């Protein structure tokens, strides 16, 4: 579907106050916290603050507020106040918040304590793979040439592209048409027009694709436990490019990109 002037603007909204749910817990992310008080500060921060909702809680019957995924864990980790982080982990935190029936979604990885080579290695490229995504997006450009270039970027740096999990349409909906691969498939053919709004969200894996969902139905891990990445952006496509509208301070790639 494609948003109106209105609609976006609610998107630029919801979108921004998904990337402020990250800008605000930064701080909270060292040494010994635990994930699931970090979903609590979260939580409290989009009711409270954003008067704002998470889209997650109950979502496909998710548990939590916010998805925190550490080190080896791939993606939907459950915030739990018994697990800590701790020097040198790679953490991922994925908000989804909902205001005024639109969506923003958006995630980040943070480098707990002191850095591994390897982990800000994978940090890097996995959100240089998002950037260089980003940068592509315009009108007349097929999802599937995105989805090729993430993949190859990611596998000449030695790592994998999950494929289990895409990138999707979003609006007044969490996930809507269309899917966006992050990878290349001969079933993508979706060309991009003006005020389509989706995400871009590849799961990079330092080691093999392969994953493996635990037994708590939600957790998935790297098949072989190697490191695993991952960054979020909403974006609107514009007349000659995008506007990312999930854009941090932290960001280093331009909020409207132009062609
Ligand atoms: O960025 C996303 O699109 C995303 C993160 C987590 C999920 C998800 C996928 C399937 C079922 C439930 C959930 C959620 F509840 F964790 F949001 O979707
Ligand atoms: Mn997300
Ligand atoms: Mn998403
Ligand atoms: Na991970």
């Amino acid at each position: 579907s494609i948003k109106t002037p209105e609609d976006i603007e609610k998107m630029r909204v919801a979108g921004r106050l998904a990337a402020e749910v990250l800008e605000m817990i930064e701080p909270y992310v060292k040494p010994g916290v635990s994930t699931g008080e970090l979903d609590r500060i979260c939580n409290d921060y989009i009711v409270n603050e954003q008067h704002a909702v998470s889209a997650c809680l109950g979502y496909h019957g998710y548990p939590k507020s916010v998805c925190i995924s550490i080190n080896e864990v791939v993606c939907h980790g459950i915030p739990d106040d018994a697990k800590l982080l701790k020097d040198g982990d790679i953490v991922n935190i994925d908000v989804t918040v909902i205001k005024d029936g639109f969506h923003g979604d958006t995630s980040k990885m943070f480098i707990v304590g002191k850095p591994t080579i390897m982990g800000e290695r994978l940090c890097r490229i996995t959100q240089e793979s998002l950037y260089l995504a980003l940068r592509m997006v315009k009108p007349g450009i097929n999802l599937r040439e995105i989805g090729a270039a993430i993949q190859k970027f990611v596998e000449a740096e030695g790592f994998s592209v999950v494929r289990e999990y895409c990138g999707h349409g979003i609006g007044r909906g969490f996930h809507e048409e269309p899917q966006v691969l992050h990878y290349d498939s001969r079933e993508t053919n979706v060309v991009l027009k003006p005020g389509m709004t989706f995400t871009i969200e590849p799961m990079v894996n330092a080691g093999k694709k392969e994953i493996r969902t635990m037994k708590d139905g939600w957790t998935v891990k790297t098949k072989d436990r190697s490191l695993s990445a991952q960054y979020e952006h909403t974006i609107v496509v514009t007349d000659n490019g995008c506007e990312i509208l999930t854009l941090r301070k932290d960001d280093t790639i331009p909020a409207i990109i132009s062609h």
